[PDB]
């Protein structure tokens, strides 16, 4: 019939963006049906470069040779603590506080230092990686890490209020101005036969805040 | 004061954990759950080396030196695009399912050849049959776990035999712990 979308995405992307776009894309453009895929950063590119992917949804710094790149939107960091721990008393956190082993991230994808990646001098603080690495591929598995209380982690602000804890065992934290975030932007092969596709996925995708 | 490492299959976890684990958080504060979804055999072969204490998988299973307990019996259901023949019907025949247009996912959910969709998700599927590119089986877990406006993919149940799957769960039978995993399984057949 018509071609379809073979569309792939991160892990900390994936699962808390597709349920809700993919139906959206369905009712204003069901002329194309979408292959979901959720994978790697590397593997999702490697898919790309051999066609098993028409685009992929991933957050910057992203260049691959042959590869265009559109900047989607800007999401903002949160961050999760049990609710016993002590940091609930702030309103607000310090961005280095979480440099010592309570703070939980995947080994891909994860991170929300080092991608935000400014254009103004950074300093280089001198680096530990003083954070345990949680080998992982579901931010959900650090969601019940850190609601049983054995740590605190970070959010991606899509992920945040997306699951099934009653309200006050689990809480999150904003963090302290300027907030960090993460440039999600989608990727395609340069060349690629249908721009159409690539506009009408990026366009809704950019509007599926829009209530309706 | 100790991690119990529990795993699940694909089709499996995501429609389980969600709510499981707040549940034993609830019942059982005592315990920190370290969840994980994967594939049968890596399932298995981590619950052999003691990478995982328990795993949530469909019956048949066996394992040497690994006990078994089937916790439910998860029915299947017909999904199908909103406008399909089938759909003026309260039932359909087990017999009718087997074309290109049944989607089925590897490892994923079985009852021949059909459209095998190389995912290890049951969304993408889902969302195949959104779109119309014909029917498939979701367990009972699935069959609401999407955001889809009524009127876009319909759901009808077989006619008997209704067809189902034996959930459940497997651990070491040298596992320290049997009142953790008993507490585990409870909970798991709970949210069912």
């Amino acid at each position: 019939l018509a071609a379809p979308l073979k569309v792939g995405a991160i892990y900390t992307i994936g699962p808390y963006l597709f349920p809700h776009l993919i139906p959206q894309l369905h009712r204003v453009a069901p002329q194309m049906p979408l292959y979901i895929e959720e994978n790697f950063t590397h593997i999702l590119r490697d898919k790309l470069r051999t066609g098993e992917l028409d685009a992929i949804i991933i957050a910057l710094p992203f260049q691959e040779a042959d590869v265009l790149t559109k900047p989607l939107f800007d999401e903002p960091f949160y961050v999760l603590m049990p609710a016993d721990h002590p940091w609930t008393a702030k309103a607000s956190i310090d961005s280095e506080l979480l440099n010592d082993k309570s703070l939980l991230l995947l080994g891909e994808g994860h991170d929300f230092r080092d991608q935000v990646l400014e254009a103004c001098p950074t300093v280089r603080k001198g680096d530990e990686n003083k954070h345990t690495t949680v080998e992982s591929s579901s931010l959900e598995t650090i969601r019940h890490m850190v609601a049983s209380g054995l740590g605190v982690s970070v959010l991606p602000f899509s992920a945040v209020d997306s699951h099934h804890y009653a309200p006050g065992v689990i809480e999150v934290r904003p963090f302290s101005a300027p907030v960090p975030f993460r440039t999600v932007a989608i990727a395609w092969r340069a060349s690629f036969p249908r721009p159409r596709a690539i506009e009408v996925l990026a366009d809704s995708i950019r509007l599926c805040s829009v209530a309706r």
